[PDB]
């Protein structure tokens, strides 16, 4: 079968889809039009989206396709180097940084991030409960602040005290606007136009920032011998079992950065959508409000307390499925092989799974994709196979899922347990997008059940 492709624009064939304020959603759309598969192709360029379970459940074969850096993560290794995030497979440091760095995100490790992980949830409850009568949240700028100092604290024991400013901290200034940058350049028709050479010359500069600061951090810690229990003490003192060898510091500072990346509005996105849908659903809203309220029976949470928030978990998931929060994931194909007995494709050919269409599959979940019902996830092995992948495939999945579940599941169950919420303005969701997607503007009031914290 000869698969379909989208409108194009002579010599820059489909490169100006992606000139708009929305490209993920835009992919949705010619998803919706085209089918499980399109071709999509631009100046030097060639990669197919899937959309569908039938063929993403053969891409997720690991011994037939691999990871590939998307343009997107080509241009985010110019600051994120052979970070975990931006390596191949291949490369040395990839398997390295994984053995060594998969303890430090298991289920056990969570348990002893758990108290800081409180820290903040408790500043973030304390903040609404201040609030004066007719005022309103910021919803995804109140889960940033969270979302990153969370990340800061159990990262390498460095406090953005987020809570208490307006103003950004100068590496997430950045952080942020090399970020833009990147989404800046994916959509350039010609990104040699020496109109961009001061975006450039920015670039350049938000890289040495966010180089300097990182490396600070780390020759700080290695001055003081402090053994802080965090992601950066682990890198410091680990030992990969199969090469002998530990992290060299240029390296552990790439994992800093995509660390801070990923705990950001990447992990904020999960809240905000989540705390969305819930003020759009109220029966979903009380129930997870009773479910928080049967199990959340101290004055903080316990890690068994988070662990026992089932229905809030599900709530998460449902809200990774409508709007993941990392939208697509690159695959190649190690050697000739078919797709779904139909795509002939050769050693190499690139692949672009775009996960909102993928968890809008009418075979798998039905005919109501579009409602949110978190008790989709009762039973993990009612769900075929790949067709549930906000967190990505295999080897190559992310490595911070519990940790991002955790806090998630903590901070949205102190939440439920102590305030009603009211979607005052009657929100109109309007999904911002740049690397990652967000509700912009989502806003609501959160009256106090007056529940105390000691
Ligand atoms: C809801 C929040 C998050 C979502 C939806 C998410 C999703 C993903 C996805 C889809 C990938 C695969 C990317 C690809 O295949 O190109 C990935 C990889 C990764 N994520 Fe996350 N992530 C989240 C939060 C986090 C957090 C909190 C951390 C660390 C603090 C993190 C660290 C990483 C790393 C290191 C990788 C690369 C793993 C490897 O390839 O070895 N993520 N994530
Ligand atoms: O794959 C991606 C990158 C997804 C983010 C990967 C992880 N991460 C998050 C922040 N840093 C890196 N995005 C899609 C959609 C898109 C197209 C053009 C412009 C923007 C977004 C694509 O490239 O097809």
């Amino acid at each position: 079968k000869e698969m379909p492709q989208p409108k194009t624009f002579g010599e820059l064939k489909n490169l100006p889809l992606l000139n708009t304020d929305k490209p993920v959603q835009a992919l949705m759309k010619i998803a919706d039009e085209l089918g499980e598969i399109f071709k999509f192709e631009a100046p030097g360029r060639v990669t197919r989206y899937l959309s569908s379970q039938r063929l993403i459940k053969e891409a997720c074969d690991e011994s037939r396709f691999d990871k590939n850096l998307s343009q997107a993560l080509k241009f985010v290794r110019d600051f994120a180097g052979d970070g975990l995030g931006t390596s191949w497979t291949h490369e040395k440091n990839w398997k390295k940084a994984h053995n060594i760095l998969l303890p430090s995100f298991s289920q056990q490790a969570m348990k002893g991030y758990h108290a800081m992980m409180v820290d903040i949830a408790v500043q973030l409850v304390q903040k609404w409960e201040r609030l004066n009568a007719d005022e309103h949240i910021e919803v995804p700028e109140d889960m940033t602040r969270l979302t990153l100092d969370t990340i800061g604290l159990c990262g390498f024991n460095y406090r953005f005290n987020s809570f208490y400013r307006d103003q950004p901290h100068p590496f997430i200034t950045s952080m942020v606007r090399a970020l833009d940058e990147v989404m800046n350049k994916l959509q350039r028709a010609n990104p040699d136009d020496p109109a961009y050479d001061e975006n450039k010359r920015q670039f350049q500069e938000d890289i040495k920032v966010m180089n300097d600061l990182v490396d600070k951090i780390i020759a700080d810690r290695k001055a003081s011998g402090e053994q802080s229990d965090d992601l950066l003490t682990h890198m410091l003192n680990g030992k990969d079992p199969e090469t002998g060898e530990p992290l060299d510091d240029e390296n552990i500072r790439y994992q800093i950065i995509t660390f801070l990346i990923a705990g950001h509005e990447v992990t904020s996105g999960l809240l905000s959508f989540a705390l969305y849908f819930l003020v759009k659903n109220p029966h979903v809203l009380q129930k997870a409000a009773e479910e928080a309220a049967r199990v959340l029976v101290d004055p903080v949470p316990s890690y068994k307390q988070v662990k026992q928030l089932k229905y809030v978990g599900m709530v998460l998931n449902e809200a990774l499925r409508l709007w993941p929060t990392v939208p697509a994931f690159s695959l190649y194909a190690k050697e000739d092989t078919v797709l779904g007995g139909e795509y002939p494709l050769e050693k190499g050919d690139e692949l672009m799974v775009l996960i909102p269409q993928l968890h809008r599959d009418k075979t798998i979940w039905g005919d109501d994709v579009e409602e949110f019902r978190p008790e989709r996830f009762e039973n993990p092995s009612a769900i075929p196979q790949h067709a549930f992948k906000p967190f990505g495939n295999g080897q190559r999945a992310c490595i911070g899922q519990q940790f991002a579940l955790h806090e998630a599941t903590l901070v949205l169950g102190m939440m439920l347990k102590h305030f009603d919420f009211e979607d005052h303005t009657n929100y109109e969701l309007d999904i911002k997008e740049t690397l990652t997607l967000k509700p912009e503007g989502f806003v609501v009031k959160a009256k106090s059940k007056k529940i105390p914290l000691l």
